[PDB]
């Protein structure tokens, strides 16, 4: 097997995971089966816990696995699929050579970081990188290994320690560490500073790893002076030293690093005899003049990352349709009559860019902060007839609203906002959290997703949610406008609903946008820019 | 006495010499006499050694000291003069270590670099800091020691040793850390990132020192909840996390801390009982609605740095007689025939430049390189009438050219560029260089500079120089427009020289930008900006 | 050429110079010629201005470098004679560094530790290891370095950085770093302690140096649990780790070397096709059943290492005539009739041992404490007829005895006691210090030592001495029992003296130790052992 482990520098938000999936997918192009591994030094054993401002948007596996974004980025460059031993986390770690302890696996010996943290790591590495992801019944060639937060991170030590060993197990045609730094220009009458790079790399050779590569993450680009200066003082060749600028889409990422000689560099070592695709893409992100303007109404607006996989998904489809996107991130909050009193500006902003809404998306979440306004922007799509898609809570509120608001039924909530709701119609219905790929039967031949999704009977779809529609007050429903035409296999559960009345207005309890793929955009994502631009019953026709 | 010792995290170039520089006129303002140290942890004992695009400019010192351009902000921000020993240097604290050695000094023991070095330290920064540089027969009450460079530069670690002892002999009431650090935020939509700036704190209280304050670089202003992360991960109160974000000008930078509550700080700590004179060239500054455009003609314009203490001597003027300084940097080298073969837009470009150019800049510099590029455009200010300031070699190039062009002594040449001139013009008249401070008398009361000068007899300026006019050929000159008003004490040597039918063509051998303050601003730099908007016979009068 | 760096650990007093020593003397042995540099971390010059007490003996070379006595165990191992250079310190690196400095070598560019004291220390030892000691026009084959100090010595930080790019310019076949640790037991009942040596090796591995032999010191052999538990925690091979435990003579350490592999692997990985010398010796050493009684009577006595050349080359003589050595130091100020009044049991301790004494040893030495004790000794040793041998100091002490005592001139003492002594009989008489090799003349045939030195005209010995007999006052000596036996070349300087009615008393102004080797021991030192053991006659007429 061969061995990738790409390290961080002077800060983690660089775009680490972009370098990774970008390697993989060149490695990819030259014909290697590629898994991925994600290490991340955190305590915390799943993502499950998380808030999004701390780490972005929990990614959900098959397996119902709650992991970082970055295991999202490995499967849309690379299109494969993760399982949750694909995140090593130092909780897992720890956690598993307390169990071997309490066993008396460790034959009563003393067990310490070094060797029996740093042999669970080796472990993990070695059996985890032997499982395929790709689809194949067939071992892979490479594994590439992110190792999260920077090497000044004192939880991160046992790790780079790990594969200090690691390296002198397989052999140094086995094993190539890249290591991607910040070159930051306080100034553009100011030189770029290689410091903290030099600074890191000394850091990282204390720790006993020399880069293969240095990717200098800049704004501008790298001068041929700063260049060198880090070619010296990093105490590495030219070749080694590979500029990563700023550019136009994640598209050019790969293209940057085999224009700098990476392809070069892994064909000569790893002995090898193209991006074509991404190229492709590349060229046509840029060419692309028509706008499509999609409203994003969204508790976590704070920071992008909290919609991440969203985001991706609606270019995968924004892209396929020849649209630029503008996504214009609303905080719901905003669209609440509280800010009308408290910050008026804020609230006839958003409702601008809400009237401005070519189509809304009202993606998922927990709890009840922000969710008026989220109501607020599903009245608005529902009566002015705007392209809606739903997520999970955007389901759940649709199904709500419809029911305060067509079916007159004021009162109705979930047990999440109001627990003791009077007609409690979104309801608690635990299988625990229904988490990972589930198999939603379509019953309804007429349903705008069935065609988009191939007129397939069942699509499988991964979820991250513990409410429901209550089964009972189906009832009121059953023969009015908003029709749930997707079903659990067991029945008894309603993972899809449209509105038959409208040109798009789709609920989906699922997460749509974990699937997505650039040569494969999620159907869900695709049907809300298509009817945002018309071309909906065009694309339904052909 | 009091100490503060201002430190640096993750970068040099954030201004960190403004910052003690700013501490240094806060403190001013409270009343306490204010001298300075710069340590430079490189193993040069001066500055005399450097390419200006190395580290900066060469400040030149009254006792003839060539140091690091930070002891000239020291200079410009409080109203003192340095000696050379203001400047320690790694470089200087080993030569006299091993000179000690060498004499046995050290009693027969082992010299290693704590005790003695740290000591050789200590005994420095104690002794000089006794040393009045305010003009004042009294020695100052406070030290603000600027350790350059970074807190990972393994050159450094002996300093903040010794400061780490030091803090220990004179008190905590005595002694200051401030650290300043770097939070960068490598896109708008991304998060400022705080992990260097606790990495840094963590090196710094590894090596034994405690931030006071933390002065927290940013582009942008700092959010409440980074500023909370820097508190929490760097262990350390948020009123001393202060923020320093971008800025119009240098004269806000002193308001800014002062804001943030650096100046209640220092009060509280030091048992003290204000910025108007900052606050009102602030803002005069931004009101500013004219523009004068000053064309600097510089082989060194690749790094603006390289000409520092030049541009804010313009900047002193500029703001003096209520005008925006355009400062076009102009490469020499685009200026000569040469790039109008290789490289013509360039040519162009610079030669339009020089064309807009309301009065024009020849700064000093050695050697024969971007010259040609400075005779140029000194042809075209004395042929065009457009105001001229020649600096040293910027004199000689005018003497040079004068000779060529008017007297038609076209083989005239220095005997730097061509040693083997046939009329050598510019010769070597070493004393070795004419460093540092001299007396220059004039010797034509009618001279434009003596009145600028104040109608003074002489003048005491800093020189940086080995070659002067030959005394000889001084007789070629003798009746004709180009009048050597200004010559030296000891008459052999002319230090300025004017054509007397230009409205402004000087030229001075003196470098008269490191004796340029905010509210005096160097005489030959005001004639330059008047004469460039017409004020200076308006100026001349009054 | 071949490089061997030997690092130190823990201590540096656990015999890393005779590890280095052995290593040496085994490969010149495998017919290499070897070469020896020592690497000294302290910022003194050389150890001229050292106290013995701080690092024991200096040690002069030919040249007239006065060195640490590392170098002299080189010189003893390996019949090599060094130079100056071979010696390396902190304060000839940065001092030349800053030479450079300030000359322009280093082109306008900051100096810094990296790269440019790690240059230096790289060029010093490439260019010196091309130097032959060994006495062949012929470039040696391997340099064995001494890293001296400790790895945590911060001063020692620049070397280790050297050594790992060095690492990296020569190659893996070419670089084999050797640490020596300590694994202390503090009682017998408890284990043998690792975790110094896992430590010092991880620092170690941080400054980017990789064991290639660990050699464990330890008072007791190194059992096989403690081997395997630095073999696991150092990350090396067993094959590696050796076990130096304590035994009888430094003669056993390259057998004990042997013994534990480094041979076999120096000849694998050298790719190389006999310590019978040294297996003679040794064993010859344990079988020996007489003794001889020598009294050192010295004021540096509190540290033996003080004498460590002298103890040398009283063992070589020893050995050569089968007696043990009983070298009875005694501390001189002991013997002083002071000691006598303030604590009388060790002037009885100090005189009985000096009864006792078959010869009598009176090394050299700067200032008059403890002298008025050697005086006394010499006393004894003239009037009862022992054995005596005076080295500088030693013989300076007995012409001004024999003035006062046999001349009558009572008032007679060197300018370094009493300056303004009456009849000054030993002056300063300078070249500065008479340092280094110079040619001493024989200028009496029936001379013992011209017979011991094998009946050559003139000796080349080591001198280190500013004082000499005054040339006038040889006037009073001319035709009595103490003759001046050997002269300088020009003839004014009395650098041998004899007593013609004494077996053996002997005066030399040189240092004979330092030219003292195992099979050729020193002929000054010879003639004390067979004088003090009655063999001397048979010696000379044999
Ligand atoms: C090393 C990183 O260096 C740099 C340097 N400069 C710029 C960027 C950069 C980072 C993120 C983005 C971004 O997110 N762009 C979008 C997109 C569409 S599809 C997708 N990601 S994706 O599906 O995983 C992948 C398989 C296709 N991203 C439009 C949303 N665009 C630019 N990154
Ligand atoms: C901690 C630093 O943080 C920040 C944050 N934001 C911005 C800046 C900033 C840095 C440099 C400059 C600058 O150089 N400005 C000019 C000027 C005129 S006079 C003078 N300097 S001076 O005479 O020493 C001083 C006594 C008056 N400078 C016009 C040339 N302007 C802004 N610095
Ligand atoms: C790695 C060290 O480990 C150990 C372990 N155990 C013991 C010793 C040990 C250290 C010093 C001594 C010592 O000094 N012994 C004497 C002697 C005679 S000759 C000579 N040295 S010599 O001439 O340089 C060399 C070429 C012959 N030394 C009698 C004075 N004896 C034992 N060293
Ligand atoms: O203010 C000062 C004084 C001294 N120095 C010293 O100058 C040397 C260079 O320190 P820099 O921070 O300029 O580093 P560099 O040139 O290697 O890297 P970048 O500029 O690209 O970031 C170091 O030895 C440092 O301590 C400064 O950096 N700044
Ligand atoms: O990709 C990953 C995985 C894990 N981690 C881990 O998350 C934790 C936070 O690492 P961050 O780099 O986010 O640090 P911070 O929040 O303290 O500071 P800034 O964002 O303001 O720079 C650390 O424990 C790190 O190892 C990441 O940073 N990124
Ligand atoms: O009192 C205690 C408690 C705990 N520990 C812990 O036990 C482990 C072993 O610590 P040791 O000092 O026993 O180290 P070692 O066995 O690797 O090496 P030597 O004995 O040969 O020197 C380490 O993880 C340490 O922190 C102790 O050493 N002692
Ligand atoms: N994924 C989500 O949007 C969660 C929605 C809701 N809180 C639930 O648990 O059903
Ligand atoms: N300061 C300068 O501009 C130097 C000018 C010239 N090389 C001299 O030494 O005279
Ligand atoms: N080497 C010594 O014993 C020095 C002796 C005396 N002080 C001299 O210099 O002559
Ligand atoms: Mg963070
Ligand atoms: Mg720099
Ligand atoms: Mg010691």
């Amino acid at each position: 097997m061969k061995y990738i482990l790409v390290t961080g520098g002077v800060i983690s938000g660089i775009g680490k995971g972009i370098i990774a999936s970008s390697i993989g997918t060149i490695l990819k192009s030259c014909g290697l089966r590629v898994t991925a591994i994600k290490i991340d030094p955190y305590i915390n054993i799943d993502a499950g816990t998380f808030s999004p401002y701390e780490h972005g948007e929990v990614f959900v596996l098959n397996d119902g696995g709650e992991v970082d974004l970055d295991l999202g980025n490995y499967e849309r460059f690379l299109d494969i699929n993760l399982y949750k031993d694909n995140n090593i986390t130092t909780g897992k770690i720890y956690q598993h050579v307390i169990n071997k302890e309490r066993r008396g696996d460790y034959l009563g010996k003393t067990v310490q970081v070094v060797p029996h943290i740093t042999d669970a790591i080796q472990e993990w590495v070695m059996n985890q990188a032997k499982v395929s992801v790709d689809g194949n019944k067939e071992d892979p060639q490479i594994c590439v290994i992110e190792l999260g937060g920077t090497i000044g991170d004192i939880e991160g030590m046992a790790f780079v320690e790990a594969f200090r060993q690691f390296q002198f197990k397989a052999k140094k045609e086995n094993f190539y560490n890249i290591h991607v730094s910040l070159v930051p220009q306080p100034s553009a009458t100011g030189e770029q500073k290689t410091k903290p790079t030099q600074n890191s790399v000394r850091a990282l050779r204390g720790l006993g790893l020399s880069p293969d590569l240095i990717v200098c993450r800049s704004s501008t680009p790298i001068e041929m002076a700063v260049k060198e200066k880090i070619s010296m003082f990093c105490h590495v060749n030219p070749e080694q030293v590979i500029c990563i600028h700023d550019v136009s889409s994640t598209y050019r990422v790969p293209l940057l690093l085999e224009e700098q000689g990476v392809v070069k560099y892994f064909q000569e070592r790893l002995g090898l005899p193209l991006l074509f695709k991404w190229k492709a893409m590349a060229d046509r992100y840029e060419r692309l003049q028509k706008i499509c303007s999609i409203a994003l109404v969204g508790k976590y607006t704070k920071l992008r990352d909290c919609y991440a996989s969203v985001f991706k998904a609606l270019e995968h489809s924004a892209l396929a349709i020849n649209h630029k996107l503008n996504l214009m991130y609303i905080d719901s909050i905003d669209l609440e009559p509280v800010t009308k009193a408290e910050d008026p500006v804020k609230f006839h902003e958003a409702w601008q860019k809400l009237c401005l809404a070519d189509g809304i998306l009202v993606p998922g979440g927990f709890g009840i902060r922000g969710t008026l306004g989220k109501l607020q922007a599903i009245s608005w799509a529902r009566t002015k007839k705007i392209p809606f898609l739903g997520i999970c809570l955007g389901m759940q509120l649709a199904v709500i609203e419809f029911a305060r608001n067509c079916l007159n039924l004021k009162d109705a909530n979930s047990t999440e906002f109001e627990p003791n709701t009077p007609v409690p119609l979104v309801i608690d219905m635990p299988e625990t959290m229904r988490l990972g790929l589930r198999r939603t039967v379509f019953t309804t031949e007429n349903s705008i997703l069935k065609k988009l999704y191939g007129d397939v009977p069942y699509i499988e779809e991964r979820h991250r949610h513990r409410y429901e529609v209550n089964p009972n007050l189906i009832n009121q429903f059953e023969n009015k406008d908003l029709c749930f035409v997707g079903e659990d296999v067991d029945g008894k559960r309603m993972e899809i609903v449209e509105l038959t009345s409208h040109p798009y207005f789709i609920g989906v309890q699922f997460h749509p946008e974990f699937s997505s793929r650039p040569m494969k955009p999620s159907p869900p994502y695709l049907g809300l820019l298509l009817a945002a631009t018309g071309n909906l019953n065009a694309h339904l026709q052909q």
